[PDB]
């Protein structure tokens, strides 16, 4: 094939394995070599305060299978080192007869089994696993393993009786799934517990949720407690944490339910960062993250959540979570979210990016599928003295209000998350940064204004602040990875509350989607102010295109376009007159990111392999 | 519980594990140093010219799973010792998805995988497994592995296209079983393969036979060629080699062919040990070996049988085998044979003896269930001047008769079996050895005579010739393991043709299996002779009896006396007269035999262990 990118593109499905493996490939965020990845896994802060990230990984493979975890590590989030041992780069991988269908999913013990940092993961096995399907116990288990060295090699407990797999009993019938246990400690949920250990005789330090659900009565993410601290064998089911219904939705700002929960976690936050009191902060507010399947009718069919909720206890000596709001951690083509604790009071979350090639047509070409979002400290968002004419406010959907003792202002609280500053810090002084001068967008805007300096690549960021009259239709926003014949563009319509990315010309390759994305975004008007702002960043990082908004909206999506030159960007515009005015300052461009993986050469590709006939007969993997 | 031999045995299923290890313990022979083991495996001299055996084991439980190779070395077939790895006495284990179920049966090529020595064995994964079952394919398939240090550990070739596993296409629909590949050379296949190669293209040194049937209409023994010398991974089916009915049974000397065969090989042999011509010696003979299933009512039903047979080339390029008569390689609780070749042209048989406890009631007591063999040359066995008033002589049903040109006499073929000379020279020489007087049982002969000489322990070999009149109807033998209330009874009747071996008095532990073991024995009468003769010879280890008759006959059998006393041994005489008289000569006893684990101690119990409620759910192992 022809890899010309300055004519338009061929027949690209005839071009070799890993031929394009440049071509659309994120440089400034952690990415595997090669291959297959998907959810991150086995996160936490070392002793040494570097960061240790794990994620589900398929080696010389495009598809999912033999699943392992891949591993790697970073003294910033940000310039990573992969492991090198045995296996490669994993670290974890099928090979007993409890985990021999995939090492899937799990998280960290940090004093574990003699002292060592532990993973608690699903081991699987045969036998039919999915939540549409009739799977039976056994089919996925939780096992532990401890690590040595500091995650460059993990060893499993034994197989048997007392040993692994530690928790192998559905706690109810017919299970949609059984999967992806999150450890935590709580002193929040310690207190709630402590006047009924008698009834369950579990008072160990650790939590750990899995997720899941019942066929045909929605998904379900279940509590277990260690059951004596410094033990790790024996954790004691206490009972559903979080119920919700068949395809239940609590609206337009909140996703759907599904039918099964996904890679689900449980943290308490504050307007700093993560809180670790009891009960006793009146600023904390507790959360559940979480994915959901089936309820959703593109995206792969896959919603990731977050919902605050108030922790009741049963007379049995559990904890029902009631959902109080409800949200969505990003809107785009993401998924597997997973936090962490960090120093400093922090909650860090990431989650994994898929391409946008459903029907796996490029795959082989490209070499490798997937990437993580950038890594997000999570928060409680506080909004002060918030008009209540801000249209919907009372709907209390994904936030909460509190009146002001003269009903004349609100308090909005919400889920936070913004990037990483050790992220932004590195790109920043990496990039060749531009502050450009504010533009009035009023009757002579074009639809489109370049910056007034560009990009030289497809790796950089870019910030605004677009300023809107209270009763605008005015639409504006940012276009990206832009020639004249390829664009992408991100709009924001305050009138509607959408952010849209429209991508019907992201790329000549027509085998790519093309579908519109859209969040929802609340612009909380303040008192007193004649107007009403978005805060809009974006990152572009190869194929990847990583919007936020006001440090609270987050969408994910991709963009293949062809061209060498389709690395512009600028301003859009529609519907601004001399009336109707948006006012943009606070522009800035960052071109260059930084190199993530500095000791990786271009191509990491090893080249694909078939798993052959035996795949089909197995059942269990596509085999390539 | 009690362990004191001096009183009748209490309840013995109170016993703890492994209380009963030395109790009825073979010291003798190969057995593992505990746990489970069966089928003998991987058996090949090494280049030094030490004998390398490996067995299906699985440690620390008393039934089958997990199953893997366990391993150990001897320069004698007598004295062994034991390999010691990272997972102790194994060297190949479930490690990958298409063994993970068992790594079962397999047979060496003795310069393979670059130039090293190399099991092809049956690597098993998930699904129906079983005769009797709805296996799929898949489910078992066959790999290679290499060892570059002389078996102390095994690599497998990776998983995948064109590498492991090498054979997983079921050369037929609806099979009962695929497995237990026996990789051989053959310059006779060879030359009756040379003018039709053009047809399959396969043209290598090696061939492979793969063992099962179809269901509903009887057992198979499939045919593959390497493809091309000096490379292992394309295996061409040819044929179907053997191919018999479902159940059919050749007669009473000849067991049944069941509906699936197991453990099946192929081999060349003449008078003087394994011979290697292409067909130009007259006094060779083609033999297969091998086990049926689910055509017998007892013994597990598993019935070891050989066949000789003459070679037929079929017009697609492939070989029937025609069975020309049939046999029984051992008549008692034994299965499993393997043959392999060593220098001197020999070709050497073992295989496995089960224990008599189907119901698994003291297994867990004993710590260990199963033995091997002794090691057998095989050879053609020729019989001169045979009487054509032999009874029953021209039936020809497990030997053939060939006529002298003036008809007056017979040579008589058939398979010959005996121990080993280098384990019967140890024997002997480490054995306290009484050489006894000839005894005449006539009208004064008791029904048990003590020998002169007594063993003193259950680890003793005797031997004897039991000279018979033509038309006699007297019964002799030998009583074993015997006290006054204790014995196992030895007899031959030549009225019937039948040796049995009665065990209604083997122990006062109920338990154990009591059923009477019967062979059938032809005694060739030669020209001139006015009496015929029985060559009988006894092994006594531990719990093991294993009788050879005639180089001939082979019969391995279990009795679990109870007291301390029950060592004693001698003769056994019914229905002998004045007139009717039977002359025992040679007659022997050799007390002590040899230790033939002297590194291991004593007890080589490492305890049992369960492996929890999964294996219920997995449903592949006992568990235990
Ligand atoms: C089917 O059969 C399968 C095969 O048998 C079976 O799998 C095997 O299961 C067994 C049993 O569970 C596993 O055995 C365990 O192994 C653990 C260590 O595992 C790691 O290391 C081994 C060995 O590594 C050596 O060899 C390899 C290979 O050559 C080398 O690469 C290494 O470098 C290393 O080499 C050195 O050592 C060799 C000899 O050992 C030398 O020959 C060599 O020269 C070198 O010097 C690896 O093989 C393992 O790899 C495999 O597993 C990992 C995942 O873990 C995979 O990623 C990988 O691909 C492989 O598959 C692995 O790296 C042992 O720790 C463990 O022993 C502990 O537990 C048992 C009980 O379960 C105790 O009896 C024992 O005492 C140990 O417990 C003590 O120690 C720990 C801390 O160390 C304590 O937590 C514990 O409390 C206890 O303390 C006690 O003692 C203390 C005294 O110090 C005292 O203070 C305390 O008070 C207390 O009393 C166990 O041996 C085996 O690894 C499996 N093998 C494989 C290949 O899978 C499978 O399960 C079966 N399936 C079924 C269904 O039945
Ligand atoms: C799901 O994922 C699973 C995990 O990824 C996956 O299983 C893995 O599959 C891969 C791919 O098939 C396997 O990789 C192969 O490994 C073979 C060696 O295997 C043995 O050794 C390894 C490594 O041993 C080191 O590490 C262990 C663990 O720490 C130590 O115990 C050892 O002592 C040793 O340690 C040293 O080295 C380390 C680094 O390597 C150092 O860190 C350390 O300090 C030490 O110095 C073991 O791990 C293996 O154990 C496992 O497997 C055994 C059974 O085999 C089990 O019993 C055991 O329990 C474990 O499970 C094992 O002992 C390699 O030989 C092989 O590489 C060859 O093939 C590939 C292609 O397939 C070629 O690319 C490569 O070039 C090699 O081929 C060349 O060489 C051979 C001869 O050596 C030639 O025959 C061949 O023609 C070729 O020659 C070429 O080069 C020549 C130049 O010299 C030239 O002349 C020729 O012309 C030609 O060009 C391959 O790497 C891996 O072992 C599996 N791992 C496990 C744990 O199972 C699984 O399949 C996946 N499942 C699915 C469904 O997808
Ligand atoms: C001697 O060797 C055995 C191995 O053979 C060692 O382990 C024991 O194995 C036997 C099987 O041989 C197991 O018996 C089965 O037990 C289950 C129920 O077990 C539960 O209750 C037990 C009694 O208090 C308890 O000990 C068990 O605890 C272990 O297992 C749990 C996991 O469940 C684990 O968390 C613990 O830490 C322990 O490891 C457990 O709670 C029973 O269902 C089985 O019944 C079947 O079989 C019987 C017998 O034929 C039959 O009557 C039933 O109808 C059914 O078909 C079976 O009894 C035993 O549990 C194992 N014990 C262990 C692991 O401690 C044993 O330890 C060795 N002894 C010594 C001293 O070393
Ligand atoms: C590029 O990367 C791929 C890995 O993705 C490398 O391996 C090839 O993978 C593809 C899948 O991506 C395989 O395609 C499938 O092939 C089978 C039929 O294969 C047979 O015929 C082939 C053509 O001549 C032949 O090469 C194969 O030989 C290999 O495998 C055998 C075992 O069977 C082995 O013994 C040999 O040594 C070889 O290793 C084999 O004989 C086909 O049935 C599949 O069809 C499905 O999918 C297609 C596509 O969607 C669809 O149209 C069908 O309807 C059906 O659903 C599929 O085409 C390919 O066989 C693999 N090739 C190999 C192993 O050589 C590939 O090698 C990498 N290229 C390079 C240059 O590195
Ligand atoms: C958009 O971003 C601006 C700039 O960061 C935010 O304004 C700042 O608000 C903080 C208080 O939290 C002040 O300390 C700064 O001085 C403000 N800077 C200004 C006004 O230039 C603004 O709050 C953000 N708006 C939204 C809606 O998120
Ligand atoms: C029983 O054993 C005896 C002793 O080994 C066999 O008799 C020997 O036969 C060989 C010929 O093959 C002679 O060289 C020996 O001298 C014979 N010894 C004798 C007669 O004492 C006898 O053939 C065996 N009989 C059977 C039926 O197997
Ligand atoms: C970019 O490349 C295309 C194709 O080569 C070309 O037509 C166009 O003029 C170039 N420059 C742009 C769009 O600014
Ligand atoms: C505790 O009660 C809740 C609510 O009825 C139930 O769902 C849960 O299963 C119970 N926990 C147990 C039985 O451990
Ligand atoms: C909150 O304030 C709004 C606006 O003043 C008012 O309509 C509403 O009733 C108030 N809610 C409460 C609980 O006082
Ligand atoms: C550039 O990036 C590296 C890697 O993250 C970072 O450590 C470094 O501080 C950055 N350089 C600057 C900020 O000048
Ligand atoms: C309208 O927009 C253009 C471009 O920002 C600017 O030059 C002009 O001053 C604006 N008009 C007013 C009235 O500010
Ligand atoms: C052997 O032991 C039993 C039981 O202790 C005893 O009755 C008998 O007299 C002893 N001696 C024998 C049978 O020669
Ligand atoms: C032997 O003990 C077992 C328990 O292992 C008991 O079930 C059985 O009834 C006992 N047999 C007796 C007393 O005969
Ligand atoms: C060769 O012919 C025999 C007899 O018909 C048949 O059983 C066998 O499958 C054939 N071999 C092939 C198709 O490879
Ligand atoms: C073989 O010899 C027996 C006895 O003499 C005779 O009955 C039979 O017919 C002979 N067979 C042949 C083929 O000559
Ligand atoms: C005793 O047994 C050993 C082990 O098989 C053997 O090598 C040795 O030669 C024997 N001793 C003799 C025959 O005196
Ligand atoms: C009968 O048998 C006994 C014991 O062997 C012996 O003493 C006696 O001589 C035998 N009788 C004859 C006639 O040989
Ligand atoms: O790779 C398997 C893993 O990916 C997920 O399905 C999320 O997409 C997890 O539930 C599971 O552990
Ligand atoms: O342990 C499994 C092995 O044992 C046998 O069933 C014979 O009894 C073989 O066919 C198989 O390879
Ligand atoms: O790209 N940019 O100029 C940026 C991006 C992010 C940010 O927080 C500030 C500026
Ligand atoms: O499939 N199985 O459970 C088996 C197969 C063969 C055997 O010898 C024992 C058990
Ligand atoms: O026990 N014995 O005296 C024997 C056993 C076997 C043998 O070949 C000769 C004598």
């Amino acid at each position: 094939c022809s890899l010309d990118q300055t004519v338009a593109p061929g027949n690209l499905t005839l071009c070799g394995n890993a031929t394009l493996f440049t071509t659309f490939r994120p440089k400034a965020r952690f990415i595997a070599p090669e291959g297959w990845m998907n959810a991150p896994m086995g996160l936490y802060q070392r002793a040494d305060g570097s960061i240790h990230a794990g994620y589900q990984s398929h080696p010389k493979h495009i598809q999912w299978g033999n699943i392992s975890q891949g591993a790697a590590y970073s003294s910033d989030f940000t310039s990573w080192t992969d492991f090198n041992g045995s296996e490669g780069y994993k670290t974890i991988w099928p090979s007993q007869i409890y985990d021999i269908r995939g090492v899937f999913d799990g998280s960290i013990i940090k004093e574990g089994i003699d002292g060592y940092p532990t993973i608690l993961y699903t081991s699987t096995s045969f036998g039919p696993l999915g939540a549409t399907l009739n799977e039976a116990e056994g089919t996925e288990t939780q096992s532990l393993a401890y690590t040595t060295d500091d995650g460059a090699s993990w060893i499993k407990l034994g197989y048997g009786a007392g040993q692994n797999p530690v928790i192998y009993e559905w706690p109810e019938t017919n299970l949609t799934g059984f999967r992806d246990p999150y450890v935590f400690q709580s002193p929040r949920l310690e207190a709630l517990l402590a006047n009924t250990t008698s009834i369950t005789n579990a008072t160990g330090d650790h939590f750990a949720t899995i997720s899941g659900g019942v066929h045909g009565d929605g998904a379900r993410l279940f509590l277990y407690r260690q059951h004596t601290t410094g033990e790790f064998i024996k954790w004691t089911y206490l009972g559903p944490l979080v119920t919700t219904g068949y395809k239940e939705s609590y609206g337009e700002w909140s996703g759907n339910y599904g039918i099964n929960f996904e890679t689900a976690g449980v943290t308490r936050l504050n307007p700093a960062g993560a809180a670790w009191d009891n009960g006793s902060d009146t600023t904390a507010v507790d959360f559940v993250t979480f994915g959901t399947e089936q309820g959703r009718a593109d995206h792969q069919n896959h919603w990731p959540l977050w919902a605050a909720v108030d922790y009741e206890v049963r007379d049995n000596g559990s904890i029902e979570a009631v959902i109080a709001y409800s949200g969505v951690q990003d809107w785009g083509r993401s998924y597997a979210y997973a936090s962490f604790p960090v120093e400093g009071y922090r909650q860090v979350s990431v989650g994994w990016i898929y391409e946008d090639d459903d029907n796996v047509i490029l795959a082989k070409q490209f070499g490798y599928q997937g990437a993580f979002t950038l890594f997000r400290d999570l928060f409680v968002k506080v909004v002060e003295n918030v008009s209540p004419s801000t249209p919907g406010l009372f709907e209390q959907a994904s936030w909460s209000t509190k009146n002001s003792t003269d009903g004349m202002s609100v308090t909005v609280t919400t889920l936070g998350q913004r990037v990483v500053p050790e992220t932004l810090a590195a790109y920043k002084g990496n990039s060749t940064v531009s502050t450009l001068a504010p533009v009035m967008l009023n009757e002579s805007a074009a639809a489109y204004t370049p910056f007034s300096s560009q990009p030289t690549d497809r790796f950089y960021a870019l910030t605004g602040s677009f300023e809107f009259g209270l009763n605008t239709t005015a639409k504006a926003g940012f276009r990206v990875l832009a020639s004249e014949e390829e664009y992408t563009d991100i709009w924001f319509d305050p009138a509607s509350e959408n952010l849209t990315v429209v991508r019907t010309a992201s790329s000549l390759i027509k085998s790519f989607g093309n579908d519109t994305e859209l969040a929802k975004v609340k612009l909380y008007e303040i008192v007193g102010a004649e107007s009403k702002t978005l805060n809009l960043t974006v990152f572009v990082d190869g194929s990847v295109i990583e919007i936020y908004a006001n440090d609270e909206v987050a969408l994910s999506t991709r963009a293949y376009p062809w061209l060498a030159n389709s690395t512009g960007a600028g301003l859009l515009a529609d519907g601004t007159t001399a009336g109707d005015v948006v006012g943009v300052s606070g522009l800035e461009l960052w071109d260059g990111l930084v190199d993530a993986w500095p000791a990786r050469p271009a191509n990491t590709s090893q080249g694909l392999v078939w798993d052959g006939p035996t795949a089909a007969m197995y059942g269990l993997f596509a085999g390539y």
